[PDB]
C-alpha cells in the first residue's frame, strides 16, 4: 500500500518509530527518519535494510521541540524526496513520576515541550506542504493517557490529551483537502519507554511491577511494538482514506473496561 | 491477510456487507454470507467472483431477528468450513423517521429486535466456537447514531448504542482467549440505506436532502462502500491483533467536530 | 429548588429513586412515584413524610415493560396534580450475570424490555406533555455500564447503553422547547440491586466480592443513595438551564481512570 | 450549601469567574478573587457585595502563568481564611484565530502558558493543602473545545484538551482523600470572551456571525453566565460528593448532537 510513498517519521530511532518504519518499508515506502539520537537511527535504517533491501532511508538528527529544527528535518524530507505522503508525528518522552503537588514546574514545561509543542510544530510545517500537495496522512501519536487518567503523570497527561485536542482541530480544518489527521493511543506496549516507566514505577523489582500492571488488562498480556505499526499503517494508507479526526486505542480493550 | 481464512457476513446481500465481501475475497478469504434476501446474496457472490474468480461463497437465507434461524446460518457455516476465522455482525435497517412521540412501540421494537437482538444472537452463538477455536476476530457494525444523537431515530439510536454496549461487554470477557472484538461506526456513506434515508428525510426533493446534510462535513462529501470494507479487513485481520472493545468512526470527522 | 413542581420518578419504591424522592420533597416538590412493588412505594411514601410532612405524594403500581400501564402512570399524574415538571426515568433490573455466549435470549429480552424499552415508552408518552407545556426536565438513569465494559452482563450494558442513545436523540429533538434531557451513570452505589449483584458474583462470599470489587475505585469507597439523589436534583432542577444530551457518570471516578 | 466556606476563583475579574462568584456569595460562602484586571476584581467583589452584603471577599491581582504569583495568591488565602474548600481554576484567554499552519508558535505558547501551565500550577499549589485538609472540590474550566475540535484554534484545543487531562490525572491520584476534581465544557455562553472570539470571526458583522453560529445548536440559543456558575456550585458543593473526574458540557447539548 505503499509503493514510491513517502513518510517522515518522529522518534523514528526506537520503539513505536522504528517498527513502524520497518512496517513501511515491507510495503515499500520511502522513508525520512527523524530523532535526536544518530545511534538510534543508524539502527532503525539497518533494521528497515534488513527486511527491505532495496529501501531508501533518511536519516536527520533534530529536536522536535526546537522549531528551527522542525523546519531542518522537514526541509530534508523534501529536499530528498520531493514530498511527504504520510507523517508520523511520534516523538515523546514520558517525565519523572510523581502525583501533582511534587511533580514540579520544570519537569511539566520538559514533557509538554516535545510532546505536546513538538507535535504542534510538526503539524504546522508539514500540513502546508500537504495541502499544496492537495492529499496526505496523519498519525499522532497520543497515548492512553491522553484519553484517561493513569495518575502520578500530570505533565505526560496533559501533553497527551494535547495531542488529542491537536488532531481533532487540524482534522476539522484539513480534511476539505482529501487530508486526514488521526490519533493512535497505545496502551502498555512493550518498548524502552514502557520498560522505564515501570522502572520509576518500582525501582527495586521493575518485573514485578510489570506484571502487576498488566493484571487487569482484558487481553492478559503487553502488546509488541509491531502490533501499534500494523495500526499506525493502515491509518497511513489509502485504507483510512475517510477515517478522520479519530483516536484508535491500541490497548487489549482496557480503556473501555470499567 | 485473509488466505484461507473463513469470514462470516450478515447483511451479506448489500451495501457494507457486499463491499466487504468484495475486498476479503480480494485479499484470499472464503465467504459465507447471509441475509433475508436471497436475489441480494445472489448478487454479491456474482460481484465477488467478478473479483476472486476462485473464491468459495456459500450464500443463507436467514432473519437475524430469529434466533432459530441464526443458529441456522452459524451450522450452515460450521458444516460447510468447519471454522469462523471473522465475522462481520453487520445486519440492520434504519427504521421509520419520528420524533420520540410518535416513534410508537412497534417501529421501536422492530427496529431493536433486528439491530440489536440480532447482534446479540449473532455473538451468543459465534463467540463460544471462537473461544473453542482459540481465536477470532469480530466487527459489530454500529453507527455515528451509536455514539452522538442524530434526532427522529429512537429506535437506530438506541439499538446502535447498544450495539456498542454489547461490543465493549463482550470485548472484555474475550480478550483473553486473543479474540478481538471491535465496533465500527459509520457515518454518511453512500448505501442502499442512505439513500432510502434521503428519501425519508424530504420525500419531495431527496437529492436536496442529502446535499444539505453533508455541508457541514470536514471533508466535505460522502464516504463510500469501499472505504469502510477497508477498515472491516483491517479489524479483521492479524493487524488489529492488540485492538480491542473499540469503536471506530468512518465519517470524515465529523462525530469529533463541535 | 422545587416548591411547587411535580417531579414523576419511576423505580420509586426503593434505592435511588426513594432518595431522591426524599431529596426532592425536601426542597418542596410534589410526587407522583411509580413502581412494580406496592409494599415499596408505601415505604418510599413515608420515608417522604418524615422529611416533608406536609409533602404531597401519590403512588402507582405499574410495571413499565407495558405501555398501557406507563399510559396508565402517566395519566393518574395528570389527573391528580395537571402537569410534570421534571421526570426521573429510573425503573430497571440487572439481570443474570452469565458470559456472552451463556446469557441466553430469554435473559437479554427480559432487561431489555424493563431497561430500554420502559424507558423509550416514558419518554414517548412524558415528553408529548412536556413539549406542550413549553418546559420539562428529564433524567434518564443509565449506568457506568452503559459506557463501558463491565463484563457478564449482555443485556445490561445493551439495555444502559441504548439509553443514552435514547438521552442523546431526544436531547437533540426536545432541545429547542428548553426542555432539558441528560442520564447518570452511577457506579458503585450501595442499594438493593448492587447488594444482590455482589450476591451473583460471589453467593458464598458476597462480602468479600463487595470488598475486591471497590479496590480499585479511586475513591476508595462505595457510593451512598443521597449522593445520587444530589446530582438529579441538580440535573432536575433550573440550575441544569443549559446542560442537555449528557451524561453524567457518578462513581469516584472509575470510567475516566486507565 | 457554602456558608462560611472558602472559594479561591481564578479569573474572577469577569465573565464566568464573576457569576460564580456572586452565585457562590448568595449561598453564604467566603470569597478569595484572583485576576490580572484590577478594575475586573473591583468590579466583581462589588456586584458580588450586591447581592451579598455580608459576604467577605478577598482580591488578588496575580498572571496564573508565574509560579511566584500563583503561590502568592494561594498564600494570601490561606493567611486571610486558614484554608480552601472549594477551587475554581478558571482563568484563560482564547488566543489569535488561524489554520494550524499559520498559528504560529509563540500564539500557541502564549495560550498554553495561560490556559494549560496556569491550570496545573494552581493545582500544584492548591491540591496540597486540600490533601492536608483532608478534604476539597476543584473545578476545571475546561470548553467544548477541549473534548471536540472548532478548527482554527490549535491553541485553545490543545490547551482545553490538557486542562481535560490534568482533571482526570489529579482526580485519580486525590480521590482517596475525598477530594474531587472535575471540569466543566462550556460551549457558547455569552461572555466577554465570546463575544471578543465572534468579533474575530467576522470583524465587519460581528452579530451575523454569532447569530450563524448558534443556529445549529440544539437548544437554539446562547447559554447566560449563570447557567454555567449553577453548575460550578453545584460541583463546589456536598452534592457532588461522588462525582470524580468528570467532563461536563454545558452546552444546550451540541457535542453530543451529530
Ligand atoms: N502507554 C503509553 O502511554 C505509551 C506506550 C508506548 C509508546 N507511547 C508513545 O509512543 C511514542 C514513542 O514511544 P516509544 O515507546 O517508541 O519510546 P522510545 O523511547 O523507544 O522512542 C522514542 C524516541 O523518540 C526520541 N525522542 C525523544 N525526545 C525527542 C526530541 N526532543 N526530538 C526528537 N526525538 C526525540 C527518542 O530518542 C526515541 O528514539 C511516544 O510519543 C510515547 O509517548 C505511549
Ligand atoms: N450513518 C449510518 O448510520 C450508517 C450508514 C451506512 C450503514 N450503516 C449500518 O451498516 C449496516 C449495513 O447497512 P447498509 O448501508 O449496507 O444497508 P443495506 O440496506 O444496503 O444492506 C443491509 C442488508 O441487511 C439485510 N437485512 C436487513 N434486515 C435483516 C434481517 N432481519 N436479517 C438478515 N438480513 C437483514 C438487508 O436485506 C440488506 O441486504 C447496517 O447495520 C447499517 O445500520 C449505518
Ligand atoms: N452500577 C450500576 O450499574 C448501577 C448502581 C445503582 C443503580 N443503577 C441503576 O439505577 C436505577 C435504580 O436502581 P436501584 O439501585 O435503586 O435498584 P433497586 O432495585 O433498589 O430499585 C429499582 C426499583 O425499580 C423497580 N422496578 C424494577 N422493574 C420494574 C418494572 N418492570 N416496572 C416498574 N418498576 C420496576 C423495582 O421494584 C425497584 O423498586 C436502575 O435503573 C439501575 O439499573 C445502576
Ligand atoms: N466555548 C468556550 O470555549 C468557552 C466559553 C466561555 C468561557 N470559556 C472558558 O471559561 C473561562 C472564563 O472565560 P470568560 O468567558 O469568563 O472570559 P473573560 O475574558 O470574561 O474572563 C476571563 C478572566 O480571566 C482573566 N485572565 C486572563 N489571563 C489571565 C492570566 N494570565 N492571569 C490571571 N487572570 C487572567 C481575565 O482578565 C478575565 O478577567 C476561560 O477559561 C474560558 O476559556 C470557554
Amino acid at each position: 500500500r505503499f509503493t514510491d510513498r513517502v513518510v517522515l517519521i518522529t522518534g523514528g530511532g526506537s520503539g513505536l518509530g522504528r517498527a513502524t518504519a520497518v512496517r513501511l518499508a515491507a510495503e515499500g515506502a520511502k522513508l525520512s527518519l527523524v530523532d535526536v539520537s544518530s545511534e538510534g537511527l543508524e539502527a532503525s535504517k539497518a533494521a528497515v535494510l534488513e527486511t527491505a533491501p532495496d529501501a531508501e532511508v533518511l536519516t536527520t538528527v533534530a529536536d522536535v521541540s526546537d522549531e528551527a529544527q522542525v523546519e531542518a528535518y522537514v526541509t530534508a524530507t523534501t529536499e530528498r524526496f520531493g514530498r511527504i505522503d504520510g507523517f508520523f508525528n511520534n516523538a515523546g518522552i514520558e517525565g519523572k513520576q510523581n502525583p501533582t503537588e511534587s511533580f514540579t514546574a520544570a519537569e511539566f514545561d520538559k514533557v509538554v515541550s516535545i510532546n505536546l509543542r513538538g507535535v504542534f510544530l510538526g503539524l504546522e510545517k508539514v500540513l502546508k506542504i500537504m495541502r499544496e500537495q492537495g492529499s496526505g496522512m496523519v498519525v499522532n501519536t497520543a497515548s492512553v493517557g491522553g484519553i484517561r487518567g493513569i495518575g502520578n503523570q500530570s505533565g505526560y497527561a496533559a501533553a497527551k490529551h494535547g495531542v488529542v485536542g491537536l488532531t481533532r482541530n487540524s482534522a476539522v480544518e484539513y480534511g476539505r483537502y482529501g487530508i486526514r489527521i488521526n490519533a493512535i493511543a497505545p496502551g502498555a506496549i512493550w518498548t524502552p519507554m514502557v520498560e522505564n516507566s515501570m522502572k520509576q514505577l518500582d525501582p527495586e523489582n521493575p518485573r514485578k511491577a510489570a506484571e502487576e500492571f498488566i493484571q487487569v488488562n482484558p487481553s492478559k498480556r503487553y502488546g509488541e511494538a509491531p502490533e501499534i505499526a500494523a495500526v499506525v499503517a493502515f491509518l497511513l494508507s489509502d485504507d483510512a482514506s475517510y477515517v478522520n479526526a479519530t483516536v484508535v486505542p491500541i490497548d487489549g480493550g482496557q480503556s473501555a473496561a470499567y
